[PDB]
């Protein structure tokens, strides 16, 4: 049993519902928080911009420190840092963004990062500003995810949309 409320239930493992990410998590507190992070942890704008804002920008000035020791994500590959206010932890995963070029195949590989862990709250990855179809990110999570996570959509049409439309 866990914090989790007005969720629906696609499958064995994956939760879904209409909601405000950053709300979300201050209000779950949950072990993991998944951020649609770039390469360079720049928070600017989507998902990263609303969960760093929320942070008092904490999440940026961590982030610039990791990117200074450590170089660069690699497309469809993740870090643990801190979840600040929001969270224990937030886990940036970085999705494909398609208005960058980007190979869609490396969605599957960033979904690969949250089996790490055991229960996540989490966006639906490489979608909004990172120009991916929601419903095929939905899709490959569902074929991916093996533990416990919980999908917030920000937009209520989309949400609509991926529930009526999943097999
Ligand atoms: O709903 C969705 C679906 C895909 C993703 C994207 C929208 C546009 C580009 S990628 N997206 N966006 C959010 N998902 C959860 N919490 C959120 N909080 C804010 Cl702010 C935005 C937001």
């Amino acid at each position: 049993v866990n914090s989790f409320s007005g969720y629906l239930k696609l499958t064995d493992n994956v939760y879904i519902k209409n909601a405000d990410i950053v709300e979300e998590a201050k209000k779950v507190k949950p072990t993991v928080v998944v951020n649609a992070a770039n390469v360079y942890l720049k928070h600017g704008g989507g998902v990263a911009g609303a969960l760093n804002k929320a942070t008092n920008n904490a999440m940026q000035v961590e982030s610039d420190d990791y990117i200074a020791t450590n170089g660069p994500l690699k497309v469809g590959g993740s870090c643990v840092l801190s979840g600040h206010n929001l969270a224990k932890h937030c886990l940036h995963v970085v999705g494909p963004n398609v208005n960058k070029g980007e190979d869609i195949q490396l969605l599957k590989s960033a979904y690969e990062n949250f089996n790490q862990h055991e229960v996540l709250l989490a966006p639906l990855l490489s979608a909004g500003i990172f120009g991916a179809d929601p419903i095929h990110s939905l899709r490959v999570c569902v074929d991916t995810v093996r533990t416990n996570v919980y999908l917030a959509v920000f937009d209520k049409n989309l949400y609509d949309k991926l529930v009526s439309s999943f097999l």
